[PDB]
């Protein structure tokens, strides 16, 4: 009867300093509340882009809070301080190249700079971790593209049961 | 001129028990016999989801049976026991990112969960190894997508000569 | 950026380096650069045999000593064992950019079925972006038209020199306030 807990991690020095409002994390939470039919809790965190803090935070959410899914936003570009993908790979046992490929494909429809994104996704135990973009609009387009495969992925790793509203996002399951 | 030997490996803890016939393996064999017009033999193996055994099987086929191409099916998903990609990476000295990229791309057209596939391809000596999915529909779109480049790839690594029926799938080759 | 823009063009070809073939690939890249860039820049041109150590040494020299902000290589990206340009590139970079190889193979497949045999990639070493291009002059332009729009901005982000392109030829996208 595993309970569904979804982690939302905003990685931004500015946001963590309070220099500006976290519209990215808000965009992710709003999206989840809007499309998920099944019951679920949220573990929200806003941290600066410190490599060690990112890894420690991902591990805490998966291991200690029992998250079945963790969505990050921020730190996925070419800049040297953007280490979210590095942190993600460092805490996962298996990576899923298909996520990064599709997210870049979808973004490319908007801007050619989509090829500069290093967003990825991987598995840590019964938890799926996915790197999302920063802009609320791009976050929506991104989730509409990958969410259809997320619930089933979590099923396959032993995570909590999640289902979405087919009228908004169809969670494909080989039935 | 090396003799053309093609390995077909079905990876499943179930199929290695006789729990059912091997539809996936048969689909691959039938495809090969249907499109290839040059002389070739098939080395068929059905093994469990054990990384070490998969590694040893691929090495046996490449090194001892002299396979120039090895096609695997099964164990490419997110589940922890799906270790075919890891075993493939372990025995190859050079990976080809283009294969997993295109295969997931064509598979995604009907299967949203295609982004959960960790299929890849690599080279071990003069043998090309390619990970295929388990479902027939996916196996077909994947082979139709990559086969046009397989014979030529084999030429470049010094493997045996293989050609296909252009009315089914044309194998590229320079003048 | 007050940085002086220096672009490296490295041809990795045993035959080109020995004087067997004319390097139409390197020439194609240089002509493309001069054709679309609307800002001042110098070119560090090198032609070398496909020796992994030399490839790594050359990339490192152009980035660390010549101060290149961009290095475009041509050759050695296929499945044959001697093609080790991607390996050398990953060896000298600290951060890879999967989107480059992905897009380049995607736009190439529309014309070359064996595009999936290409192992071209791109990565970052300090404030220098390194991108692997194909050998055929025709394929070089196709790959560049696809990825060049993202190159100047990527260089901005890593602290490299300022480069801009003629919007009528290639539009270098950059976010504006």
């Amino acid at each position: 009867e595993k309970k569904a807990v979804i982690g939302v991690v905003t990685i931004s020095d500015r946001a963590s300093k309070g220099i500006y409002e976290d519209i990215s994390g808000k965009a992710i939470i709003d999206y989840l509340k809007d499309v998920i039919i099944t019951p679920f809790e949220v573990e929200y965190r806003v941290i600066p882009d410190e490599r060690d803090l990112i890894e420690k935070t991902l591990i805490e959410l998966a291991d200690e809070k029992g998250c079945s899914l963790i969505l990050t936003t921020g730190g996925t570009g070419p800049a040297p301080r953007d280490v979210t993908p590095e942190a993600t790979e460092a805490v996962c046992e298996k990576m899923l190249p298909g996520f990064g490929e599709l997210m870049r494909q979808v973004s490319l429809k908007q801007v050619p700079t989509a090829i500069l994104s290093r967003q990825t996704a991987g598995i840590r135990g019964s938890c799926l971790i996915v790197n999302l973009p920063g802009k609320p609009q791009s976050i929506k387009v991104c989730l509409d593209a990958v969410m259809p495969a997320i619930p089933y992925c979590i099923d396959l790793i032993g995570g909590a049961y999640i289902d979405t509203d087919p009228n908004k996002v169809k969670a494909f399951r080989p039935k």
